[PDB]
C-alpha cells in the first residue's frame, strides 16, 4: 500500500507507515461502529458495538504512544496541545 | 460519508466523525509526506515535504485533543498510554 | 454502502447488515494485523499488532454469537460444522 | 490483496490471508443477497436469492471451522461466545 | 449499484439488474475461488474452495435460467451458440 | 485485477480468468445499457442503446460457450438447468 | 454517476451525459479486450476477444456520431482534425 | 492502469492503451465541466467552465484522429457512420 | 462528491467546491500526460500529449486565478511565496 | 500510484510527480475542510478546521513555487494569468 517502491524507503518509514495505518484503521472503526449502535434500535448489537468501539480507541491510543516514543515530532506537539483548558488556537 | 441516515445520529456523533476524518486524514498526509520525502531526489522537494508533514501532525493533535475533551473513552485511554515508559502492553 | 434504497429493507435487513459488515471489518483487521507483524521489524509494534490482533478475534465471534442468536440459517449451518473432527466436506 | 511483500510473510500468515478473504467474500455474499431478495418482488428471483444465501452462510461456516482447526485464538474465542444464553458481555 | 435514478426505470429493468448483478457476483466468485486454491498450499482449504467454487457454477446457470425465461433476447442468443461444436465465430 | 501472483497460478486459471471477466463486463453492458435506455429521452439515442444493448448478449453468450467447453462443472449445470420449465429450485 | 443533482442539470446535459458515458464504457472495452488478447494463449479466445472488441469500436463510433448531430463544437473540432494527414499540431 | 502484466502486451496495445485513456479522460473532462457549468450559481466560473470545455473536446478529437491513423477498425467504422445524417441504425 | 449534504453548505462553498476539484482534475491531467509521453514512443502521440498537457496547466492558472479572486487566504498565501527566490523555507 | 514504469521516466518527472499529488492532496483538504466547517455545529471544531484549511493552502502553494521554479509550462501561463484584474478568458 506504499505510494513509492519500498527500495526507496528507509526501514524506519516502513514501520512508522504500519503504526500509522494500524492507527487510521482503529480510528475508522471508532467513527463506524458509534454510527451503527446509534441507527441499531436491538439492544443486544447496540452492547457488543460499543463496547468494541471502546476497545479500538483503547488500541488507537496504544498505536498512537508507540507512534510517540520513536517521533520527537509527535512528542513535541503532543506536548503542546493535549490535556489542555485554553482555546485551543491559543497554545 | 456517514454509514447510516443523519436523521438517526445525535449532533455529538456527527460532530465526532467530521473530527475522526479529520484526523484520518492528517495522519494519512503524515505517512505520504515521509514516503515521498524519502524518495525525492531533490532536497529542495524534500525539506518541504518534511516541514510541512510536522505541521500535519500538530494539526492532528489540535483535532485529537478537541476529540479528547468531548470524548469520556478517549479522555480515560488517553489517560492511560500516553507519555509513558514501560512496555506499552504492561499498561 | 446498502446496495438498495433503506425503505425497501426490513429493519432486520439492515440489522443484519450492519452486524455482517462489522464481522468483515474485524476479520478483515485480523488478516491486515498479522501481515503488518510479520513484515515488522521493531519488536515493539510486533507484540502489540499481535496482542490487539487477538482481541479481533474475540470482537469477530461476539459479532458472530449475536449473528447466530438473531438467523436461523447462521444457526443451523453453525451447529453443523463448527467444533468438528473429520474432513469437512464429509459433513454436508 | 497482499498488504506487505510475499517474501515477508510466512505460509500460514498467507495460508490464513485466503481462507479469511474467502470468509469476508461469502459473509458479503450472504448479506447482498438478503438485500436483493427484500427489494425484488418476483417470487421466483426472491426464492432463488434466498436459498443461495443459505447456500452462502453454509460457505462461510465451513471455512471458519478450518480456521478455528488452525488457530488457537479463534478456539479459544469461539469456546467462550458462540452456542450461549447470557447477554454476550457477561461472557468475557 | 443503480446507474439512474429509480422513478426511471421500469419495475423488469430494476429485476433484472438485480439478476444480472447475482449472476455477475458468482461469476467472479467462481474466478476467485479457483485463483485462491491454485495458490493454497493446504489440501483441506483445496478441497473446500473448489466445492464452493462447483456451487456458484450452480448459482450463476440458475439465475441465467430465470434471466432466460424472462428475456427473448437472451434466449434466442442461447439457442445459437450453447451446446455446439463449431467454431464460436462460425456459427454467426 | 488477478488476486494471487501470477506464477502461483496455472495458464488454464488465468486463461478462465480472462474470459470470465469478459463475460462479466458484457452483462455488465447488458444492464447499463437497459437503465440508460429507459431513462433516455430521445429515441435516437434510446434505439441504438436497445440495440447496442442486444449485441451485447450475443458476445456474452459467445464467451460462454467457450467457457462450456473448458469447463465440465459449467457443463454439468447448464444441462441441469438451461432449456427448462419446471420450477428452478425443483431442478437439481 | 452526476456530479451534481439532477435538477440543476437541463435535460441537454443529462442525455448528453448518457451518450459521453456510453461512449466512455465502449472505448474502455475497447482497450480490455485487446489486452487480454494479447496475454491470452489459446487462440479460439483470442479471436472471440478480437472480434467483439472491433464491435465495440462500432458501437463508439455510433454513440460519437450522434453526439456530433446535437453539439456543435464536437462537429467543429471533429471537422479540424479528423481525417486528415499532417501533422496533427500544425491543423 | 494496465489489466494484463506489461511483459504480455505488445508496445502497440500500450500505446493504444496510453492513447484511449487519455481521450477517455478527456471525455470525462467534458461531461464533468458541463455539469458544474449547468449548476453553478456565478456567470464568470460558469465561463471559464465552458471555455474549457470546448478546449477539451478539442483534445478530445485531436487524440482520436491519432488513433484513427495507428488503427484500421477505428478507420473503417469512423468512415461509416461519422458526418451522417440518416438514422444511425440504417447504416 | 460533496462530503456532506449540500443543504449544510453555503453557495460559496459549493461553487469553490466545483472550482477546486476541477483544478484538481486538471494538475491530475498534467501528472497523467507527461508519465505517457515519457513512455510513449510514437512521434505523433508525444507531441499531442506535451501539447494538450500545456493546456491544462493554463486551464489550472486560470482556475487558481478564479480562486485567488474570492479567497483572501489564497491571496495572501500566493503574494508570500509565488514569483520568490530565497529557499522557499526561508519566505515564512 | 504512477502509471508508468519508473525505468522509462526521466527523474524530473517522477520529482514533479511527487508534488503534483502533494499539491492535489493539500487542495482537497481545503475543499474538505471548508464543507465540515460549515456542516459543523460545535464553534470550536469550526475555527481548529479553518484555521488548519488555511495551513494547508500555504502548504499548496509552498508546492506550487517549488513546481513553478522547474516547470516552464507554469512559469509562463502563472505570469499570464495570476494576480490579474480582467476577465480571466481575456488574457489568453
Ligand atoms: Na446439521
Amino acid at each position: 500500500q506504499l505510494h513509492e517502491p519500498a527500495e526507496l524507503l528507509s526501514e524506519e518509514t516502513k514501520n512508522m507507515h504500519r503504526a500509522l495505518v494500524t492507527l487510521i484503521e482503529e480510528l475508522e472503526a471508532v467513527d463506524w461502529y458509534q454510527q451503527r449502535a446509534d441507527a441499531c434500535s436491538e439492544p443486544g448489537l447496540h452492547d457488543v458495538l460499543i463496547h468494541n468501539k471502546n476497545e479500538e480507541v483503547e488500541h488507537a491510543m496504544m498505536t498512537l504512544e508507540w507512534i510517540r516514543r520513536r517521533s520527537p515530532v509527535f512528542d513535541a506537539h503532543m506536548r503542546t496541545y493535549l490535556f489542555t483548558e485554553r482555546p485551543i488556537l491559543e497554545l
